[PDB]
């Protein structure tokens, strides 16, 4: 047992709140928001000794990262940003930075009694999507 147990596993998306607002604030033109804002999609989470693997799957996109807590790394987003991306363990929550163009948005992924809610957060404008097992 170790770093992430209670995150792996497949994950469901059951809400969304202000996700809209939270995809204009980063910089997502139209299209890409109505048909990002309707998908439904699930999260992979699994780990094989210091590597944590997060994969999200739509109707949308198809997206997969894997990386080891602390150390930087370059990810192309599911709206095509070219970022640089650090993930970190901070109190039993993941919290994962994304840097490109002197921007940055900071996304949490907590274990809340059964679910796993991911808030979304740049400048003042926060999205929280709320997960559930699959
Ligand atoms: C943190 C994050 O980012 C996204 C993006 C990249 C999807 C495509 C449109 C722009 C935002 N969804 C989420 C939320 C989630 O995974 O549920």
């Amino acid at each position: 047992s170790h770093m992430c147990d209670a995150f792996v596993g497949t994950w469901k998306l059951v809400s969304s709140e202000n996700f809209d607002d939270y995809m204009k604030e980063v910089g997502v033109g139209f299209a890409t928001r109505k048909v990002a804002g309707m998908a439904k999609p699930n999260m992979i989470i699994s780990v094989n000794g210091d590597v944590i693997t997060i994969k999200s799957e739509s109707t949308f996109k198809n997206t997969e990262i894997s990386f080891i807590l602390g150390q930087e790394f370059d990810e192309v987003t599911a709206d095509d940003r070219k970022v640089k991306s650090t993930i970190t363990l901070d109190g039993g929550v993941l919290v994962h930075v994304q840097k490109w163009d002197g921007k940055s948005t900071t996304i949490k992924r907590k274990r809340e009694d059964d679910k796993l809610v991911v808030e979304c957060v740049m400048k003042g404008v926060t999205s929280t999507r709320v997960y559930e097992r699959a």
